[PDB]
């Protein structure tokens, strides 16, 4: 789908040059309707979004208008004012203009800014023509400016409750610059108030909110407030970085309104353990029940809380979960192929504010002593921060042995000559037998490799230990999108000038580059099938992120999900990673299957929380180590392209087994 | 109405990001369609171009492009800026992931990143435009879309059409007064200035043709009025426009491919500013003039000023020899006789104090000083009031005159030579036309290009003061700001009529300086959406925005009050709408109509909020000193 977008005209002033710059910002035409239209009679639903271009027109019209204002005032749909007269303020926005110093008609204004919706991305000062000589200095107390000239006046506005924004300038002036991305950016608020609007079914749940001002060790709050057995998970910033990471994530199943929840791929049926202990068993595809109880568990986000996830679902997805998005079930995994834990209860650390947050749910009209817990938990907390303030191993097994990986090598390379692939990701998987339990051999490796995305979710079936610093997919609550795609790998130096000379080698070989360069289209490709036309872009390109055991080329990718599109939808489409398949993904998957002759599991797939609010937060699961049986499970892998060596590729995953090797020893 | 573009999905990691370039490239999405569906079923006529990404495909009739069918290889790419890779610079980057045919682009590495169907409107680019990597993406897809436009406009004829060339070239003035019988009705369009890239042509002609016609249009009442060759005349009650528009499809004649320009004869005549009733504006005034007069010219006379040769163009009925290939002969006999050895003076009476003399001895405007001064007053105060931006306000000096049409004409293009001249004798009136301004330049491909003038100076007495004044053009605010507002309204009216993404600006604020003055000009493009006429484009712009201000309506509105009058001829356009579809049109400035014993020429200027009203008046005075001169 797409946004409707009703464009009002005036006289045909400037309405076919507003109309010219939607089409291509958006890549839809808007509707459009004149000023002496009967609001009524039109039907305003539908529409998404209203833009009212300026006169001047006739006197009589301009009159009818503001007879009729309340018809868009009050309407509830996103409105975008440009460069309206003192009547045309007067009536939308209802405030006080005069004349401005410098009061030239077209006059070329450098505009500075906030940088805030209308005006996301654009460059502070940005340059803009002026047609009104009419400008506001006193506002009422209802609008906030969002931009201001050289010449001291308000080029931008908002009102604080309802969605209607003001430019004093003509976006699409050939005098202007930014006109697209301006347009382009009210597409996007209008996306997120559609998003927003919720009607639908009376949420199911309560949500009780405390704030507790300590910040104890998080692994002191697994061992302090969670149990020694039983289901757990621990999302785990085990790095902060101002930007990057932030916080931390704990809970278990004792809550009553908890569920723990699995997936098998060869049945495909949903399995659902309450707090009963009676496990049902419902049939239908994983994210297709997934969707269905995203949508009917909806809670709005708490605005108090400063992260998104407001409790939901925590857990993994399979990578053979392929077979229900672009894939073949050419192989079954020994494991389930997704595991969620539906939490009702979670501790929130805030690295950055030194305070920890509690989550709970009661039902709706129900006391199921979330308060109580709340107020528990913070109790526990506040005590807790006094005692503790904050080549593959000797006994591993390769599933393809050196001289078997060379020549899956050599097949990936014969492939890439016929040009059925662009980039193979070949991985591995390793077995060693350990006496290791799940929370010291992760302690373990959080201290070998601190990374934004550590994970040790603790089931029945098994325990997954994630070293993870690769972002799938972050959503928005509002429907925004971004994931940033690893690929390109350095191992670390010995000395500190040896580590600058693998960082400068990897952001500027050519080899690496390509690599990640066809990950990023691949990723583009997969964000544009479910995000609006024009919204989809690349903020970074080619970074390198350091971490304790290697060195990462790293890609950002940004999007915005169409009108319709759930969060569960998006992460169907873009799973697998691509990052972790290659180009084209379904042929790649095809050869992936027949080669490597074996399930991967949980590695390669994703892991990380599904909330209420809609927002998602998902990693991509690299450096992890599956426990289970006394079994140590960890796969590792490398980017095969037509420049690739053999011994050198089968090195690389020697190279990134580094951490799960050390911890497992 | 729009283009509908179909996008084959081919199974690969690149339909969607292609699908993300040619919406925001054409701001339409393309109907994604996968390549195992069968073409059977496909409705290929609801369809205008076909994108193909990594067999009735190509054999469809549709415009198609190939995207790429050593790897993830960042590669210049050099070309010859023709079709797909119009406008873009060479080098440029591009992404690439892997006859009989014409190769149009070449990597660094020696391999064609570029190739043509010589005959088929079939390309190819073996490169990844949507790539990440890749620059200029969106522009390689909007060409596409481009090329398919053309390629439907490019889709009988009730005439045949003659041609001959004759390698000489004799004074245009000596082939209007030699080849042309001086009484009754013709036309010269006068290349006056010859400057390469400026103006290349002259075209003269008559009515003696035995399928020439003359129209003639009253908005009042609304009657167009047609005259035959027998003599007869045909009266319709409807609007201009589309009339223009009905006989243009009908009498369509393909271009000429061995002539260098794009009349293949056609309509050569004036629209009148009074057919703003029919277009946005309001029939408050009435012209004394016909609010249409064209002449259907079945023979005309080009002059090449570039290559030194004249073409002859005669119309036969596609059955019958109607004497066209015997005028050819006679005409071309006549022309060598009249090739002699070339004969100027530039004419200095421009220098500001004296070119703001006055309108002549015998000469009374409209509005005298004091009358025009209140109204510019008032156009102040509107703009204040915000009911207009920018107004141009003009005046109409009537003096009676003795002179005949073609000396008077004789001396007013030696007095101010232009690329957009005209000798128009008609029944009813004579228009000598010094305009210098392109209103509209409009290809037989649906290509689109209006040069709006707006931003003024009188030649300098020194020449010193002269080029004081030429750099104080280029640079001051006040002008730019004039200028601007029209380039946006103009930008207005053509984006109404042709593709999302096709109206660009190439060029802002250039100075031209001519005999008289010193101009400030801006060049918008654009191209045609299908369904729209050539015809209908000129409607959607006329009348031109350099000549009323902005906001157009509200603004022609205004002027309706303040001059209390028609402009008739002035103001409007003068030039050709061919056969083959492609237009050439001028905005009448400078001019002189001549009719009864007397001569008529607007002059006007812009009024902004900066305006002072002595200078404002002083600009009109300067500007009437060409036809002033002419008369005296
Ligand atoms: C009104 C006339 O000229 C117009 C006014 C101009 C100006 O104000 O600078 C320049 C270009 C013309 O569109 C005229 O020449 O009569
Ligand atoms: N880094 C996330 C929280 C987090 C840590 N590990 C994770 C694993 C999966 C998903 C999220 C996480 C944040 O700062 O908000
Ligand atoms: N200058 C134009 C022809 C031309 C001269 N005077 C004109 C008046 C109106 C329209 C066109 C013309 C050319 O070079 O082709
Ligand atoms: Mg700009
Ligand atoms: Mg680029
Ligand atoms: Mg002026």
């Amino acid at each position: 789908r797409h946004m409707r977008t009703l464009l009002i005209d005036n006289y045909d002033s400037f309405t076919h040059n507003l109309f010219q710059y939607i089409g291509e910002a958006t890549g839809q035409p808007p509707v459009v309707v004149p000023n002496d239209a009967d609001w009524s009679r039109l039907p305003v639903e539908d529409f998404d979004a209203i833009v009212v271009s300026p006169g001047p027109g006739s006197p009589d019209r301009e009159r009818d208008f503001g007879i009729s204002r309340r018809a868009i005032t009050d309407s509830g749909l996103p409105v975008l004012g440009v460069c309206l007269g003192h009547q045309g303020i007067a009536q939308l926005f209802g405030g006080t203009v005069g004349l401005a110093p410098e009061p030239m008609h077209g006059r070329v204004s450098e505009v500075r800014h906030t940088g805030e919706d209308v005006f996301r991305g654009l460059p502070s000062p940005f340059t803009a023509v002026r047609y009104h000589s009419l400008a506001a200095t006193d506002l009422p107390d209802e609008l906030e400016p969002l931009a201001w000239s050289d010449d001291g006046v308000v080029m931008g506005l908002r009102h604080r409750e309802k969605p209607l924004w003001g430019v004093q300038f003509h976006p699409e002036s050939i005098g202007s610059d930014f006109g697209r991305e301006i347009m382009a950016n009210f597409r996007d608020l209008a996306l997120a108030h559609h998003r927003a609007r919720r009607h639908g079914a009376d949420s199911p749940y309560e949500l009780h909110v405390r704030r507790v001002d300590v910040l104890p060790d998080a692994e002191e709050v697994r061992r302090g407030c969670l149990p020694g057995e039983g289901t757990t998970f621990w999302l785990d910033s085990s790095s902060v970085l101002e930007g990057a990471s932030r916080f931390s994530f704990l809970g278990d199943d004792r809550g009553p309104l908890a569920e723990y929840l699995t997936y098998r791929v060869a049945d495909g049926v949903v399995s659902v353990r309450g707090s009963d202990g009676t496990t049902t068993r419902t049939r239908r595809p994983f994210f297709n029940y997934l969707e269905e109880q995203l949508e009917r568990r909806r809670v709005p986000v708490a605005p108090e809380l400063p992260f998104e996830f407001n409790l939901g679902y925590v857990g993994y997805l399979g990578y053979e979960l392929k077979a229900e998005t672009t894939g073949d079930p050419a192989h079954r995994s020994p494991h389930p192929d997704a595991a969620f834990l539906f939490a009702d209860r979670a501790i929130a650390l805030d690295h950055q504010e030194g305070c920890c947050y509690l989550l709970a749910l009661d039902r709706r009209g129900h006391d199921d002593g979330a308060r109580a817990w709340l107020r528990e938990t913070a109790e526990t907390l506040t005590g807790l921060a006094v005692r503790a303030p904050a080549g593959f191993g000797p006994l591993a097994r390769a599933r393809h042995d050196k001289d078997a990986y060379l020549k899956r090598i050599d097949e990936c390379l014969k492939e890439i000559r016929n040009g059925e692939s662009y980039e193979i990701c070949l991985t591995n998987m390793v077995t060693a037998p350990t006496e290791a339990t799940a929370l010291p051999l992760y302690s373990a490796l959080r201290a070998i490799s601190p990374v934004p995305y550590g994970a040790l979710l603790e089931f029945p079936e098994l325990s997954v230990l994630s070293a993870s610093p690769e972002r799938f997919l972050t959503i928005g609550a509002d429907g925004g999108v971004e994931s940033k795609p690893i690929k390109g790998t350095r191992p670390r130096g010995g000395t500190a000038e040896e580590d600058e000379r693998l960082r400068a080698d990897l952001a500027g070989r050519e080899k690496d580059r390509a690599e990640n360069l066809m990950i990023v289209d691949l990723v583009r490709n997969d964000l544009n099938s479910v995000c609006a036309i024009g919204s989809v872009h690349v903020p970074r390109l080619f970074e390198v992120e350091t971490y304790a055991p290697v060195h990462q080329l790293v890609s950002t990718i940004r999007g915005r999900l169409r009108p319709g599109t759930s969060t569960a939808a998006c992460v169907r489409a873009a799973f697998p990673g691509g990052s972790m398949t290659g180009a084209p993904k379904k042929r790649t998957m095809e050869i992936i299957d027949r080669l490597e002759e074996g399930p991967r599991g949980v590695y390669s797939g994703a892991l990380g929380w599904f909330a209420l609010s809609g927002a998602a937060d998902l990693s991509i699961v690299i450096r992890t180590i599956v426990l289970a049986d006394g079994q140590a499970e960890f796969g590792v892998g490398g980017a095969i392209v037509s420049l690739s060596d053999q011994e050198e590729e089968f090195t690389e995953t020697v190279v990134k087994a580094r951490a799960m090797v050390t911890a497992l020893d």
